C-alpha cells in the first residue's frame, strides 16, 4: 500500500479494469452457452456450436489480459459473481449472432467508457492496451457478426428451412 | 418434450448433472483468482500461477464434457450464476494449497452423490461417465494436492523465507 | 440507416476518410505519372522508375486500408473523380523526389488533420488505425524522400552529368 | 522531337492510346467500387469482393502495358482525370455483374476502333499488339462474365435468398 | 533551417528527446556499473552480472530509438555528459534491485511527462512512437524489478546466506 | 582490503585502468555521436553511419574488457563522467574520419603510456593483456583510418560532389 510498481495509476482506473473482467467473464459464458445450445439434438448445427465456443475461449484471453495488466500496474484484483447468461434457448442461428452482435456492442461501449476514462486521468499506457489489444478487435468482431447477421437474413432464416443449414455447412464450415 | 433422443435418464439426473456443471465452472472460477494472486508484483511465484491457471483450464473440460453429456442424453443445460470465489487474496503458497485440497474434496463429493443418485435411477451410463471421466481424476488430483500441501508444511511454509521459492522452483517447475 | 454495425462514429469522420481515401488515390496516380516518365526513352532510369511504381502500389494499398475501415465501421464509401497529377513530364530525378516529398508531407497534414478530427470526436478506434497504420509510414517516407533529395543535390543533380545515373545505379539499385 | 526511338507511329495512334489508358484506369476503379460494395456489413459477399478486387488489378495492369507501349514507340503519356464510377451502391451481386460485362463490352468496342484506326495507320507493331495482349483476353473476360450473370439470373437473383449466397461460395469460392 | 522533413515538431519536442536520449544514456550506465559489480571476486554472482549487463545494453537500444526519432522528425541531437552512477559498491543483490526499480520508474515519469508533452502540442507521431516503444515495456520492466525485490525480501535478502546465491542460481540462471 | 585474489598488482595500475576505462567510453560516445550524424536528412550517408556505429560498439568492448581486467585483477572499478564529444555537427564524411584518427591516436598515446606503467610497475599480466588486446587492434584502426582519410581526401572531400557518396557506396558499402 501502494504496490511498489504502481505508478501513474488512479483508483478509478483500477475499479474499472475490475468491473471490465467481470464483463469479459461474463461474454465468454453468454458464449459458452451458445456454443452448447447449438450441438442439443433438436438443433445440431455444429459449426454454430465451434464458432461460439472458439469466441468463448478469446472472451476469457481478453479477461485474463487484463488481469495481467491489473497485477503488471500494481492494482489489486477484484473478482466477482459471473452472472448467468439472459437465455439457455437461444431459438436460433440468426438470434445467437444477433445477441452475440448486441453483446459485443455493450462490451465495445464499455470499453470506450475504460479508454475515455483512461484519458481523463492521464493514463496513456492503460490508453495504449485498449487500443492495441481491444479496440481493433472489438471493430473486427462487431463486423464479422455484421456481416453473419446480413446473411442468415437475407437467406430467409430463421424459418427457411436450408438457410442456417447452408450458413452452417459454408460459411462458418 | 421428450428429447427423441432421451432414454433412462431421470429428470433428478438432469439437474443433478446442471448442479454439477456450476460447481465444476466455479471451481474453475477459484483457479483462476489462485493463478493471479501468484503473478502479484508481491507475491511472484510463477510456477504456482501456472499451476493454478493448469488446474482452471482443467476444470473448464470438466464443466464442458458434463455440458455434452446434457446433450448427448437429451437433458437441457440449465446454467447459473458462477459465484465468485471466497477470497482474492490466497495468503499463501500453502494456503492456496490447502483451499485447493479442500475444493477437490467437496466436488468429490459432490461426484459421489452424483454417482449415488444415477444408481439409484438404474442409470449405468451416467454411472459409468462419471467413473471414467471424473472419479479416478479427482482422486489423482486429490493425492498431487495432498503431496504438495505435505512437502510446503515440512519445507517450513509459510513462513520459511526459502520453503515456497524453492518449492516454485523445483516441485512446480 | 444506420449500418447495424455502427458505433461511436460519426458522420463528420466518415466523411474525412472518404476524402483522405481520395487523396491516397491521388497520391498513387502521381507516382504512377513519376515511374513511366522515369522509362521514356530520353530519361531511361529505370530504378526510379521501380521506386515510383513500388510507392504507387503502396498509396493504392492505403486506400485500400481506408476502404476496409469505412466498411469494418459501417461508413459508406464515396468515391470521386482522380485528379491528374500537376505534370506528365517530372524534368528530373531531383525534381521528381523534390515533388513526392511534397506530396508525402501534403498527405501527411491530411493525416495529421483527421487524427485532430477524430481525438475531438472521442474515436480513439480511428485516432488508434491512423497512428498504426499511417503516421509512422508517412514520417519514414519523408525522411527517405529528404534523404533521397540531399543526396542528389549534394552529388549536383540534375545538371551534372553522373548524378541522376549514379544515384539510380547505386542506392536504387 | 520527334522522339530518337519514334517510327511508323502516327501522332492520332498516340492519341488514342492515351485515351485508351484512361479508359483502362477508370475500368480498374469501377471494379475498385464494386470490390468494396460486396464487403459492405450489409452485404458481406467476400468472394464477390475478391473477384471484383482480382479484375480491378487486371485493368491496372493493362493500364501499365499500354503505358508501357507508349514509352517503346516513343509516344508522350497524358494522363487525365479517372472519373468516378457510375455508382457507390452496386445493388446486388447480379447488378455488378451485368454492368462490368457492359464495362467489358464498351472498353471492348475501344479496343476494336483502336485496332482498326491502327490498321488504317499501317500500323502492324500496333495491331499484333492488341491482338497478342488484349483483344483475347477482353473476349474471355466477356463470356465469363455472361456466364455468371447467366447462372445468376437462372438461380432467381437477387431476390432469391439463397442465390448470390450459393453463387458466392461454389462459383467464386 | 527548417529541416525539409521537419512537419508537426514542435522545439520543446525536440529538446525533451534530447533530455531523454540522455536519461536513458545515464540508465545505461547505471545498469553497466552494477553488471560489473556483481562479477567482483567478493560478490560473484554471476546471474546477477549477466542479467544487469542485458538491462545495461537495452537501454543503449532505448537511447538510440530515440536518436534514431530525433533524425526522423528532423530535429538535431545535441548530445550532453553521462553522469556517473550514485555508487560502484552496489552493496548487495537486493540493493541494486531495489535501486534499479527506483531508477526504472524515474525514467518512466520522465517518459509520462514526454507523452504529455507530446499531447499538448499535438504530436500523434511522438505519442505513438513512445506508447508503442517505451511506456508498454516501462511496465513490464517495473514489473519484473518489483517481482525480483519481493522474492529477495521474503527469502531473507541481503543478510541470510543462501538467498541471493539460491536467487542467482534459479531464477537468474 | 586487499582483495584475497589480488596479486603484483599496483595501486597506480589499478588507476590508470580505471582512466582508461572511461577513455574507451569517451571514444564509444564520440563514435556513438558520429554515427547519428551521418542519418542526418541532410547528410543521408547510411554506410558511414553503420561504420561509425560499428566502432562505438567495439569501443564499449573495450571498456567492458578493462573493466573485467579489474575485476580480474582485484582492483576496483571507479567510473567517472563520460564526456560529451566536442561536436554534434561532424561537418562531412573527411572531417569525422580525421576527428576518429585524431581520437585513436590519441587513445593509443594513452594506452603505450598504461604499458609504460605497467612495465615501470614490474606487472607482466598487464603488460600482456595490452599487447594481446589492445596495442594491436589501435594501429589496424590507425591504418585503416588513415586509409579512408586519404582515399576521400584524393577522391575531392568534401566538395567535390561526388566522392563522399562514391566512397560510402564503394569502400563503406
Ligand atoms: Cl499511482
Ligand atoms: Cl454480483
Ligand atoms: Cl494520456
Ligand atoms: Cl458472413
Ligand atoms: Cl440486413
Ligand atoms: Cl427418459
Ligand atoms: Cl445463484
Ligand atoms: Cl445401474
Ligand atoms: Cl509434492
Ligand atoms: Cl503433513
Ligand atoms: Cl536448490
Ligand atoms: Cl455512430
Ligand atoms: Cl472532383
Ligand atoms: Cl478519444
Ligand atoms: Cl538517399
Ligand atoms: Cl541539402
Ligand atoms: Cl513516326
Ligand atoms: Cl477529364
Ligand atoms: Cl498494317
Ligand atoms: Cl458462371
Ligand atoms: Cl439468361
Ligand atoms: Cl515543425
Ligand atoms: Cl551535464
Ligand atoms: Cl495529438
Ligand atoms: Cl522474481
Ligand atoms: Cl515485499
Ligand atoms: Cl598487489
Ligand atoms: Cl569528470
Ligand atoms: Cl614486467
Ligand atoms: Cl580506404
Ligand atoms: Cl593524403
Ligand atoms: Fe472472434
Ligand atoms: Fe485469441
Ligand atoms: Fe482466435
Ligand atoms: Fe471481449
Ligand atoms: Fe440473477
Ligand atoms: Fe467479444
Ligand atoms: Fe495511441
Ligand atoms: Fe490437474
Ligand atoms: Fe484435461
Ligand atoms: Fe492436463
Ligand atoms: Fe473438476
Ligand atoms: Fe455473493
Ligand atoms: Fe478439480
Ligand atoms: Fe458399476
Ligand atoms: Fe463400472
Ligand atoms: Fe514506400
Ligand atoms: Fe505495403
Ligand atoms: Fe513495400
Ligand atoms: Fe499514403
Ligand atoms: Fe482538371
Ligand atoms: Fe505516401
Ligand atoms: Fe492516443
Ligand atoms: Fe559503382
Ligand atoms: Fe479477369
Ligand atoms: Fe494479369
Ligand atoms: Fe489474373
Ligand atoms: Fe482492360
Ligand atoms: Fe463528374
Ligand atoms: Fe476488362
Ligand atoms: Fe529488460
Ligand atoms: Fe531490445
Ligand atoms: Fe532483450
Ligand atoms: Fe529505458
Ligand atoms: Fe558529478
Ligand atoms: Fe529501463
Ligand atoms: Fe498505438
Ligand atoms: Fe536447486
Ligand atoms: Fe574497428
Ligand atoms: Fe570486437
Ligand atoms: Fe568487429
Ligand atoms: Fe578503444
Ligand atoms: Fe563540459
Ligand atoms: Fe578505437
Ligand atoms: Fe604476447
Ligand atoms: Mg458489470
Ligand atoms: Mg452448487
Ligand atoms: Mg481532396
Ligand atoms: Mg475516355
Ligand atoms: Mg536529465
Ligand atoms: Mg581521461
Amino acid at each position: 500500500g501502494p504496490s511498489r510498481v504502481r505508478q501513474n495509476f488512479h483508483p478509478d482506473s483500477e475499479a474499472a479494469i475490475n468491473r471490465q473482467i467481470n464483463l469479459e467473464l461474463y461474454a465468454s459464458y453468454v458464449y459458452l452457452s451458445m456454443a452448447y445450445y447449438f450441438s442439443r439434438d433438436d438443433v445440431a448445427l455444429n459449426n454454430f456450436s465451434r464458432y461460439f465456443l472458439h469466441q468463448s475461449r478469446e472472451e476469457t484471453e481478453h479477461a485474463e489480459k487484463l488481469m495481467r495488466l491489473q497485477n503488471q500496474r500494481g492494482g489489486r484484483i477484484r473478482l466477482q459473481d459471473i452472472k448467468k447468461p439472459e437465455q439457455d434457448d437461444w431459438e436460433s442461428g440468426l438470434h445467437a449472432m444477433e445477441c452475440a452482435l448486441l453483446l459485443e456492442k455493450n462490451v465495445n461501449q464499455s470499453l470506450l467508457e475504460l479508454h475515455a476514462l483512461a484519458s481523463d486521468k492521464g493514463d496513456p499506457h492503460l490508453c495504449d492496451f485498449l487500443e492495441t489489444y481491444y479496440l481493433n478487435e472489438q471493430v473486427k468482431s462487431i463486423k464479422e457478426l455484421g456481416d453473419h447477421v446480413h446473411n442468415l437474413v437475407k437467406m430467409g432464416a430463421p424459418d427457411a428451412g436450408l438457410a442456417e443449414y447452408l450458413f452452417d455447412t459454408h460459411t462458418l464450415g
